[PDB]
């Protein structure tokens, strides 16, 4: 094969940085990035309307939180939206990210598409015009990217279709991103739906990551410049078995190591539907697990970090204190977790 | 692997049907769907303005030819805002050409975008919230689709990647298509650029149509509801080595009789920047080539139908007759060829 | 991509002509390539020891018969053993066959191998020395070769890895033989084990197909010069739902046409199980079926030729010219069938 | 797509004790496979006949070098003939072997074949019958396999065919050896003739690399139950650019740290025609590479370990006790190069 570039030494210097920046130890990601949508059932639990107003409130109660959270936190992940708002002060949301030593992001795809053919899977929209957005987005303050995909274990899902056009839309969506000087998160989610066992999630998880892998080396993808957002290793949440978190934690490091190479700069698990203890608690045993892991191992959480936050604000201004403490409690938490320091056989892999 | 099909049998039914109205013996397309970019460097040659009155009219002059292109024209591919222009007597044009017994289709590509790490290659953009365009333009009278992708021969191309990845985003917008009742041409040029000669051209085909079935296979597209529109298999523009019609014929039938599946309903070749004459000669050699050709070969040509009528047509309208003569001309011409009925060793292949 | 040319024109005229007489209208194949262990079986069934003697004679009943074979068998598959040796007059089997108008095949694998990791499936190992082993086969009279991977149907198979992995080392060894002058016979063969239905094979049959054709195509692999031997798309032998004759031609020539490039120049299909009667119906309804089919239709057929040939035979040298009159009526009926001359789609 | 375990747990422990006892810290792997052809070389060199006798009495010398070998050999790779040779004493050269700490390797693969098509490419053959060879083998001493892919830089090369095919082999054949108990060392061999530049050597190491892991994630291999034998990066040996051993190191070490999954126990270099010293001296340089580097960086060497060795011998058996010096030489000189301590006394955005 003959080397075209895709990136100078220049270019390269600007994604590793950028990228060791976000994962740098005792931090991990804020994901922030839930569109309208997906905002509004989470405002709906609380009983406050899906306003614009409210949403921009939202989003300041949890970017506006004290400098406790500054070591924490590496990167934020913002929707569209939430990028040109504006907190009470004037200030922009994304240079009151950096000024807390954050990293902003900004998710850029346009959400999943059914695959015909398939027993209900899907593959992911987005990249039509997507070099001109990064561009763009990269000129109001964003220096990294996330793209997620959608995978399903079921009994014949995930299809060799869906693996392969899967990874190949997330190695096109990470070669935009890197011509433009941002860092792509690659997010091949497989979601947790089913009473599938361990050991099966631990193999699909594997080859979805070789498949990954495969597609990034092909499109000529910059590893260092890069970041990957995966599910954790996890039995599903109908699975009849129980399991331990040093068995998840041994399940997950094991499937890592068996697929991502040692360049790929970090790994910030998607917590899902785990509850923000669960959360802490399993990426803390991933942390301690006795494998050698050669990149940081982090969280970009959503829920994981909000879900009490949302809870004691409850839409009422005067609760700003109260939920903002609950949010810095579990970016505390996350911290430790992320260097294995929180407390509230591998061949059998 | 498990079938859980993409089409009902009604479905399909649909889909041939059109394939095959549009690829009729003595049939084929007027390629009419050039950007405003795109026929801007038309109009620039006869020095009209380059306005939507002009293009209209332009289309209009084409579009309302003599009932003898009739028999000629199966289909014809629209831009999209000619798609919604109305001819002078108020028809919208997708009822003038249904009118004249001919199919409507649209091209729905994005353009062509950079591949990052290539030699100046490309692939094809255009897929985000297509299914929904699709749906739209087959209420407002399209049955059939265009998407066009493009590779290059040179010394280190077409690659590997730009193979596979204009495969798969070729396979991705027939399975859209067909999930909205539209017949996908699929339309993988390779360029004559360069200085290779036939049997290189011949060679690349091959490699690339190979890829193509591959993909539409792994995608579960239904091959009958599809058209192919190929390069023919030319020596490169810059070669100085001289051929004979009948060995473009033959270069081009070999190559298809070992890519293309039987169940392809038709060919639809285009024609570049072949002169009128030429892109008849060559496809009246393609089809008396003495080899078992089980698909419809006929033409899905622009400038091949157009060039001679743009010059008479001049951005006058008082040329109207003169211009819409020379279209004709060249419809009954290729209306001929494509049954190898105009007039103005394999072992080699 | 780059062309380096696998074939001159000489090499590629050599194997489209074998290519072409072996399923030249009204013929095909007789497969009488069963491994010793395959033929053991069969010995048994009518109370005759397997010996090298009696092999020999039981391969010389079907490859002496009279004349009326000539138009019908275009092609004998034969094994190692039988490729050396003679019939009764000192002649080598492969001058017997050449000499009633038939090309000389060899079968060239060894046989299947179990894939780890997978739910019981299989590759297909032969490659090693095979280019010499081609040479001195074709020095020895063959003039075409055969080679059969093994896939089955199931709630899990194929598998991802076992259509790649079979695919290409079909590839490899149809490389292998054209570089010595050697038609390769392409056999994916798809079981019929297993109750599926007609959809359920056709569908696997043709995401089979299109991965040997991509796999063959990136090999660089001159189409024109193989045959391919698949199975017919029938449902499964368990399969409770019944299907007529009509509409496992629709499905076979559905799924050839889906993915079968009509630069391959014939089709000759395996029968596996079906009856003698059973193989010539669907092969004649094969080639009745109403769509377009640009490759000969054709048999490469064992049992559906051997069956009432065996039996007749029943080991007893007296019944020889019983024997061969059964194997000849079929020959007769399946020359019939490949033309669409023997009497006894949307939804797809 | 659905488990259906290729190996047990107990299985999957034997293999990865065996592969982690090979490249145990300070322990490399000498090359002694060479076919009976490629060893007529190497005597004719020094006018020695090849006899069977006069490959025993050579591989006799090299196996049986003085205790000082012991830490430095973590694996023998052995050709078959010489699997079931004996020292003078009766004691076969497994047992030799073993007791001096070594694993016992053998080469499995059966040469490469011409891919017709291609300009001069090839694949490996020798997989036909390798299930039966293997559990052959295991009885008889032997605890990990070799099988060589040779791929070459060129205008059209390495071509997607060879890269596909090769990487294909290599899995099937790391298939079978697991099966049987047998560590496979993967070896796709991109040489280094040409005048190519060492960014041309790293990216199609690296597009190599990706392929055969991809391959070997297909076949369901384990892979802390294998071994990889790759080149080092370097600039073609007809490249008119010079190089530092720093560059190499930088080269060779990102090539792997993009490709190689943490999960693959160790990496053994070959060495190709590089001189003794300069073997040395890269895989020292490769191991103080400052990235970092999760599986063991070692050597598997043949002609890096034997070239003096062979000279000093000269077929002569009075100079035994010089031979085996020479190499003993060798070996303690790598296994410090395999930790970063070797001494002659004894920007990464940039690629
Ligand atoms: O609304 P969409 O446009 O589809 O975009 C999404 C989709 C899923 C998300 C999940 C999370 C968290 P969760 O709160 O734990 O689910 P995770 O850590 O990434 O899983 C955060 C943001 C998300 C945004
Ligand atoms: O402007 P774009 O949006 O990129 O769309 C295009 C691009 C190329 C085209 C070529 C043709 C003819 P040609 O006039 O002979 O070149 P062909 O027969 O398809 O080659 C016709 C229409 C075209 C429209
Ligand atoms: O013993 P092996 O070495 O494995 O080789 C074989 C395997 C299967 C065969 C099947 C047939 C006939 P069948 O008698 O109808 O089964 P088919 O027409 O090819 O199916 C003929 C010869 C065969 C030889
Ligand atoms: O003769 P074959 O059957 O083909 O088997 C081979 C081929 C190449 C070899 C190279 C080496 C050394 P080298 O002596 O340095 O070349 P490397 O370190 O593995 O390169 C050692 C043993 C070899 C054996």
């Amino acid at each position: 094969p003959h080397s075209h570039p895709a990136l100078t030494p220049e270019q390269k210097k600007e994604l590793s940085d950028i990228a060791h920046r976000i994962v740098a130890p005792g931090k991990g990601i804020l994901a922030a990035d839930e569109s309208t949508g997906s905002i509004a059932k989470r405002l709906q639990s609380i009983g406050t309307e899906n306003t614009e107003e409210n949403r921009r409130f939202y989003r300041q109660l949890l970017l506006t939180a004290d400098d406790r959270v500054n070591p924490c936190i590496g990167g934020v992940i913002l929707f569209h939206e939430t990028l040109y708002q504006k907190a009470d002060d004037g200030r922009p949301f994304p240079q009151v990210i950096k000024s807390k030593g954050g990293v902003v992001g900004i998710k850029v795809d346009k959400g999943v598409v059914p695959l015909a053919g398939t027993n209900g899977e899907t593959t992911t929209q987005g990249l039509d015009g997507l070099s001109e957005r990064c561009a763009q987005y990269k000129k109001d303050g964003a220096d990294f990217a996330k793209w997620r995909c959608v995978l399903k274990i079921g009994e014949h899902t995930p299809s060799a279709l869906a693996i392969m056009e899967n990874a190949n839309v997330l190695a096109r969506y990470a070669s935009i991103c890197q011509q433009n000087g941002i860092v792509p998160i690659v997010e091949p989610e497989i979601l947790p739906d089913g009473d599938h066992d361990l050991k099966r999630c631990q193999y699909v998880t594997e080859k979805v990551l070789a498949a990954v892998y495969k597609a990034l080396s092909d499109h000529h993808i910059y590893l260092e410049g890069t970041l990957l957002k995966p599910n954790m290793v996890t039995p599903g949440h109908a699975c009849t078995q129980k399991y331990s978190h040093e068995e998840i934690a041994m399940a997950t490091v094991t499937a890592l190591r068996r697929t991502v190479p040692p360049a790929v700069t970090g790994v910030t698990f998607l917590s899902g539907g785990q509850s923000e203890e669960e959360a802490s608690i399993n990426l803390n045993a991933i942390n301690k697990c006795p494998l050698l892991k050669p990149w940081a191992l982090t969280f970009s959480y959503g829920r994981a970090l909000q879900a009490s936050a949302l809870k004691a604000w409850g839409g009422k201004k005067e609760n700003l204190k109260a939920a903002q403490e609950e949010y810095v409690k579990r970016a505390l938490a996350n911290s430790l977790a992320c260097q294995g320091k929180y407390t509230p056989s591998n061949h059998a892999y």
